């Protein structure tokens, strides 16, 4: 008999129907979920910029007693006019359209590093001669971890997430016919190749590569194998139910063996056709730990089925009404740096 | 002491240098040295119309006897005045922005099926249950054979063309957690997904994976793994030096075990970093069985040794010179269909 409600006791609040704005609402709401990014987003006419027009969306979604919120601001201040504008681009160049912005607006302020403390990991990718030893590193940065669902190939996809991510740090043997040029070695010789993770971001965005598009349709196509991954995400060896209440105490286990514990609160899942679909997420109110699916001007209370579900498999056939899972975020569990949504009686002005 | 000339004995025509317009260049030089592309290219202002710009630059490519060409009124007509137009494009994009606009304009004329009856392959994709046997298949064309070169988490980079053409039609096992929804079986099974090609194109294109775009950087990068691919081409199977002058006799043994056997006469290739890079391509003359190297101004002689180098192979690191081939052009060998460039004093007018 209850109703979803904010920390503050205040009805969650939805967005306008996707039409045609694809990913736009649930990741306009999973960044809103986001603790330390709404915290943040607090403190001529610059109405295009993207800053502002996110904060005013914020504070809406905050204080606002409707059922649901306009997003033609939003999509004004990114420059995406055309009704297309979201067909044609990837989630991930939204995401790095909002922080660009947030980060030149935050420049030389106490946030000009918030957007890389949050969401910026480093990995460092190597070629290792086998022969003489020596290796030539650099060092990158990510923002996404880009896995795979069924590679090229592949007989079998990823049955988990943790299953790719292992794949992802896999070295490659160059040998045979494409040895490596060592410089040391003066010559060919065996080599491995990749990557290997140093640092995982604070919050953790995983890309699960199952749209792709197709250039003979030329229409994006999804994969809808069966892909798990869970609530508690362990990752200390790369430096099945978890959608139910998280162990307290499980994760100070894991906590004793490695300190790199993510915790799962954002699952971006898609339906229908991938020439369009519909798109919303599941997404988890950390302070409260209750889950939420967040689908237009509709929010509800999330079941764990409902979210489970989202792990994807191969319907009958093209039907094709199936819904799987193509984005996840994670948070870092850290109780000195996990922070907590503010309070809406904290805010300043209106 | 010689130059490379034209079936007509003139002077062959390059274009001018590749300012930001990147595989524009090998693309239309290897439209123009197609022979049933370019005998089908001769027969308010409509300037706009890319046919017509088309066959402008086909016509003085054949007849000037100038060294290099503009090609700004060809990008003009594609509607790309961006300066990063070609940078944000796939060169398949500007493949099928070219054949749909000659589609549009040859409907209803001899040449509306021409697009079609040359570069377009049928395949189809399945759905067989392992327990009852029963298939869900659906017809598919295509107009690329998109093919891999390292995939996700491989150890092992494909090493030829034919290898990863294999494992292109390499049958996906549904099985372990994601079964098959069977309708026949009413249940969950074990079964077989993928693809199977019933009828290659005329003109096969084939488009090897090297190109890949880094969303975290965000720019483009490019794998240097060694795959090789031959003149000869032998994909009867599907229903290492082949640089040099092609077996006629060859060719028939392969004819009597089998009759998909193909001709390889473009091989468009990149230098260079990713993020930018020189562009030209390998073409063959099919007419005189002559290769040449089209690199903007200038269009020299090829030797067996240049064109396998386009194999590619890692080098020392990321210095970073290195050629490697990113797309193939082959003609199916038939002896009644195949055609010869009609010489330029069959052209009408000029
Ligand atoms: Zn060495
Ligand atoms: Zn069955």
């Amino acid at each position: 008999y209850a109703i979803p409600v904010d920390e503050n006791g205040h009805r969650y609040v939805g967005l306008v129907n996707q039409a045609m704005t694809c990913y736009l609402n649930s990741l306009v709401q999973s960044l809103y979920m986001t603790p330390e990014f709404r915290n943040a987003m607090y403190d001529k006419k610059a109405e295009q910029s993207i800053p502002c027009q996110l904060q005013k969306l914020f504070l809406l979604l905050q204080t606002s007693e409707n059922d649901s919120l306009e997003t033609k601001d939003l999509t004004q201040s990114f420059g995406w006019t055309s009704n297309e504008a979201y067909d044609q681009h990837d989630v991930q160049e939204l995401c790095r359209l909002m922080f660009d912005a947030l980060e030149h607006k935050w420049k030389g302020t106490e946030h000009e590093k918030l957007i890389q403390d949050l969401y910026r990991g480093t990995m460092e990718d190597f070629v290792a001669c086998l022969k003489c030893g020596r290796e030539s590193v650099k060092t990158d940065y990510f923002l996404d971890l880009p896995l795979a669902v069924k590679p090229f190939g592949a007989i079998h996809a990823y049955k988990s997430v943790e299953e790719a991510l292992t794949a992802f740090v896999q070295p490659e043997l160059l040998d045979g016919s494409n040895q490596y040029m060592c410089e040391n070695c003066k010559s060919k010789q065996d080599a491995h190749k990749g990557l290997r993770i140093t640092q995982f971001p604070y919050l953790l965005t995983i890309q699960l590569k199952r749209f792709d598009f197709d250039y003979n349709t030329m229409h994006r196509i999804k994969l809808n194998d069966k892909m798990t991954f869970p609530d508690v995400l362990d990752l200390n060896d790369y430096v099945c139910v978890g959608q139910p209440i998280d162990h307290a105490a499980v994760d100070d286990i894991v906590k004793t063996s490695g300190d790199n514990v993510y915790e799962l609160f954002s699952v971006m899942v898609h339906s229908g056709n991938a020439a369009g679909g519909h798109y919303f997420a599941y997404i988890k109110n950390l302070d409260q730990d209750r889950w939420y699916v967040f689908n237009d001007t509709r929010v509800d209370f999330a079941t764990p089925l409902e979210i489970e579900k989202s792990f994807g498999g191969h319907p009958s056939g093209w039907n094709q009404s199936n819904t799987n899972a193509y984005m996840l975020m994670y948070r870092r569990i850290d109780p000195k740096r996990n922070a907590r949504f503010i309070l809406s009686n904290q805010l300043p002005q209106h």
